[PDB]
């Protein structure tokens, strides 16, 4: 298991625009083209995105190619934030992946307001970080996906995904 396969199970793959679980036109794997309630400036940021005129469907080729940049602005983020860096750097590969995930669904600004789990993080106070991630907004509306990332970050293994 690693980033790209633990992200394409909690994402899922569409290749055709859709709707994610707050609502806002997505496409891929996880891939948000805008918040905005319009599906023509939707279909807008799609094409620009992908580079031609899709009608809101792109390939499988071109879903993976949207996803590897994604996967790659997440760590860049993380690596470039001056609140998640040092706890990124503090975490084993396994931890590393969950707080990728975390980032990808929710942005770097939404994770940097996670102080007091990342102190926690950071400190290696696993059950505790794990108690203090379920008290959010995040568990409380996509538990499933939550509890999968809390248990990786709690046992620093693979085993919430086999
Ligand atoms: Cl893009
Ligand atoms: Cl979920």
């Amino acid at each position: 298991m690693n980033i790209f396969e633990m992200l394409r199970i909690d994402e899922g793959l569409r290749l055709k625009i859709y709707k994610d679980t707050e609502g806002y036109y997505t496409i891929g794997i996880g891939h948000l083209l805008t918040k905005s309630p319009s599906l023509n400036a939707a279909k807008s940021e799609l094409d620009k995105a992908i580079g031609r005129n899709t009608n809101g469907v792109i390939t499988k080729d071109e879903a993976e190619k949207l996803f590897n940049q994604d996967v790659d602005a997440a760590v860049r983020g993380i690596l470039r934030n001056a609140k998640l860096k040092p706890v990124y750097d503090s975490l084993d590969a396994v931890r590393r992946a969950a707080l990728i995930n975390m980032v990808f669904q929710m942005g770097e600004t939404g994770v940097a307001g996670f102080t007091n789990s990342l102190r926690m993080l950071q400190q290696k106070r696993w059950d505790e970080a794990a108690v203090n991630l379920a008290k959010s907004r995040w568990y409380n509306q996509t538990p499933n996906r939550a509890k999968r990332v809390i248990t990786t970050f709690r046992t620093g293994t693979w085993d919430a995904y086999k």
